[PDB]
């Protein structure tokens, strides 16, 4: 299932709660341990999927605000959880940084991570 | 308080309304263009409640699943983007559309675009 | 339609040809004046498009060197030419910058600009 | 170097050249079928990057019509060549196929696909 605890490629770490009603609710820790990379997230995803073998769709936000540190900024991340042994949830995400309006141009990175339930 | 809270609408009719939260919170409800009762949906996501002061926008993003009581897309947006607050707020978005789809068919899962909101109609 | 001048809302503008055989050449300039901030731009476009309506497909590449200046750094416009009275060009850009790997994650900013006509 | 063949995950091929003035021009192959399958690539590449480790921007763009078929569209490839002992290109994507106004909002697909010199 979507519930439970998630790693990316390069380390960072999610849990997560997939509620009944299609809310997610979770942390983000950006760097292994340390409280002072812990942020919330929030989103959602279809809690009643296609039954043809498709994937499930989701996505969901963290502002990089926590009570120790504020990046002024946001990542959000769409995707699709994928079932089975090695479950994983792909994703596409987009940063967006706060800019004055000259600077809106390069507000926001584009990139990609999968995530699995294995170190 | 940051002037985030209220209805929003979108270039193509879209509208939103959400509550921002004294702690970073997102709530809401988004209703899609066409269809009334039909087409409202829950929405959720983040913003930075201590922004910059230097001139800078506010960063936030939110999602909606496009499932409600009376349809079911088997998809998800987010928009992900930046308030800017004041006599013409504006927030400036851009978003991802993600559908589900087999993992050979995952190359047409998901479609970008931009959107922009503002509190006139 | 699409050979001609091309402005967007920043400023930035264009001169193309549309080859009969799909190819778009032409030069990128960054800045309107300033002849040191011409680059060369290539791509493709749809050279038979459907006649319902629908816009016309097309791709373009400037790498961001010329003989003055290398910012290491390419942008590719995806997008559409749509004609009329004012015709434009409606186009997604991924902005690419050469990176170590492990700065990867922010090598590509993502845009949106429309281009219109001149005369 | 860039110049030579390179193999998508999913079946994908490309040959490409790298001129020493920044072009790159070539073929792209879909996976399944041949030249009925072969279309037209034109891009640009930083001919002088950067000599710190960092990979070398480039961007190319293929229109999906050719002597066969017509799809009406194009997708445009932003990224980096990474060289050494397994050379890489890692891209992000967009494909724009032409639209009518009313369904300009889902015009443009975006993804992501890394390409090597290795079957």
């Amino acid at each position: 299932g979507i519930t439970g605890t998630w790693y990316a490629q390069l380390g960072d770490t999610f849990i997560v709660t997939a509620g009944a009603d299609g809310a997610l609710t979770g942390t983000y820790e950006a760097a292994v341990g340390n409280a002072e990379s812990r942020y919330v997230l929030t989103g959602r995803y279809d809690s009643a999927p296609a039954t043809d073998g498709s994937g499930t769709a989701l996505g969901w936000t963290v502002a990089w605000k926590n009570n120790y540190r504020n990046a002024h900024s946001a990542t959000t991340w769409s995707g699709q959880y994928v079932g089975g042994a090695e479950a994983r949830i792909n994703t596409q995400w987009l940063l967006t940084s706060g800019t004055t309006e000259a600077n809106a141009w390069k507000s926001t990175l584009v990139g990609h991570d999968t995530f699995t339930k294995v170190k």
